[PDB]
């Protein structure tokens, strides 16, 4: 179950967010910490394709080599708050399992700027839930969180320490499928 209404970066510039980049997740927490993985890899693309606002998942269990791709069309519900479906999809953008009632996330941008961000989701797929899941992004693949994103997972009243490093798993991830799949 969520339990969290998460609130969107005040003065949120959704443009710049979603300009068509790829966003790589560094570190996570899950509230229901049996609800996903100790190691993982999870990146998205994020942008506006044909006047529609699209995100594109993929997802890596780095033990077990599970590995799975989404399409999203991202409806507003306020300033960086956001209801997805989702459609999961080849690399390519070939449907593999189509947007269904009851299979949706919620989305909400926390904080960002040019280099960083503080994400908030709730997945619902069935009558089941993931739980709260946050998770800081970089641009960078690579990048160790700094204290702009930092100082935002403590105004959340989280603690960065809990979080989960993607770090260690030797993630590698194909840019260009997730790129093009915004336009799928
Ligand atoms: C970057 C933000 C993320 C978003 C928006 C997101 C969204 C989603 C979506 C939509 C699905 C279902 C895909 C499908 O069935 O077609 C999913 C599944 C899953 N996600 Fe995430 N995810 C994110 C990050 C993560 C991270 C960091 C983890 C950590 C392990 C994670 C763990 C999982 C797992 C284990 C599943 C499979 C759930 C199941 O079907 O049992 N996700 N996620």
């Amino acid at each position: 179950a969520c339990t969290k209404n998460a609130i969107a970066q005040t003065g949120f510039n959704k443009d710049k967010y979603f300009n068509g980049d790829v966003w790589y997740v560094t570190d996570y927490l899950n509230l229901e910490p049996d609800d996903v993985p100790k190691r993982y890899c999870a990146a998205l693309a994020a942008g506006t394709a044909s006047g529609k606002l699209k995100e594109a998942l993929y997802h890596y269990d780095p033990k077990t080599q599970d590995t799975f791709y989404d399409v999203s069309e991202l409806q507003v519900e306020s300033l960086g708050k956001y209801t997805a479906n989702f459609k999961k999809v080849d690399k390519n953008g070939n449907v593999k399992v189509a947007v269904t009632a009851g299979n949706y996330y919620t989305f909400t941008v926390m904080y960002a700027d040019d280099s960083s961000a503080l994400i908030h989701t709730c997945l619902h797929k069935g009558n089941k839930d993931l739980g709260d899941l946050y998770a800081v992004l970089n641009r960078n693949k690579d990048a160790a969180a700094g204290d702009k994103v930092k100082s935002a997972v403590s105004a959340a009243t989280l603690e960065f320490s809990k979080f989960i490093s993607t770090k260690e798993n030797n993630c590698a991830y194909d840019n260009d499928s997730l790129k093009s799949l915004l336009t799928k």
